[PDB]
Formats: C-alpha cells, structure tokens, sequence
C-alpha cells in the first residue's frame, strides 16, 4: 500500500535529509561496505554498515574542526550528527542481526554511503507496498 515496514518511512525522510545538504564533514571518507558484503545478504551489509556509522556519529560529535567552520556549517553539522545516529537506531531492524566486526572495503564520502542506503530503502518501500 505505502508502508511495509514502518521503520523505512521513517528512515527515508531521516536519509533524504543528510543527503539533500551536505557539508564538508559527509567526506569524511569510512568504509564503502557495499564493496565487501557483496557476498552475503543485506542483514549483513547492514550489520557491518550500523557498526560503521555508529562511530561515525558517536566519535565526530564533537570533532568541532569541521562544524567550525564559521556558524552556519557549526549549526548544520549538528544536524547530520542527529539525522545519522536517527537512522542508525532503525537500521537495526531492517538489519535483522545486532552488530559485527568492521573489514575496511574500500572508502566511501558520508554522502555517497548515504546516497545508497537511501535509493535501496526507496526500491522496497515503493514496491513491497504498491
């Protein structure tokens, strides 16, 4: 219908954002795990991807070196921190695992990871549903 897994309609919304703006700070380049999981099901690109981006946020919080930049990008920074670790708590559940160790596979610029993860979440919500 327009809804699957509730966990997605919220997820996209919370993608779309980061995306949408970027900054100075979705470059710093972490693991391109679609690069490595390509083996294996999504539960665990996803298993590997929550561990990444859980320290993504969790460690940049206050790195205050890319969201001092002025005050805009300050302000704004802050928000992709929020927005990351949102989507983070519900990726879980698409996931169906818990956590995994990380194996470098090649970089990825926070924008792009992000871009992707966006675009698959989409291709099911819009299509599992009508």
């Amino acid at each position: 219908m327009h809804k699957c897994d509730i966990t997605l309609q919220e997820i996209i919304k919370t993608l779309n954002s980061l995306t949408e703006q970027k900054t100075l700070c979705t470059e710093l380049t972490v693991t391109d795990i679609f690069a490595a999981s390509k083996n294996t099901t999504e539960k665990e690109t996803f298993c590997r991807a929550a561990t990444v981006l859980r320290q993504f946020y969790s460690h940049h919080e206050k790195d205050t070196r890319c969201l001092g930049a002025t005050a805009q990008q300050f302000h704004r920074h802050k928000q992709l921190i929020r927005f990351l670790k949102r989507l983070d708590r519900n990726l879980w559940g698409l996931a169906g695992l818990n956590s995994c160790p990380v194996k470098e596979a090649n970089q990825s610029t926070l924008e792009n990871f992000l871009e992707r993860l966006k675009t698959i979440m989409r291709e099911k919500y819009s299509k599992c549903s009508s």
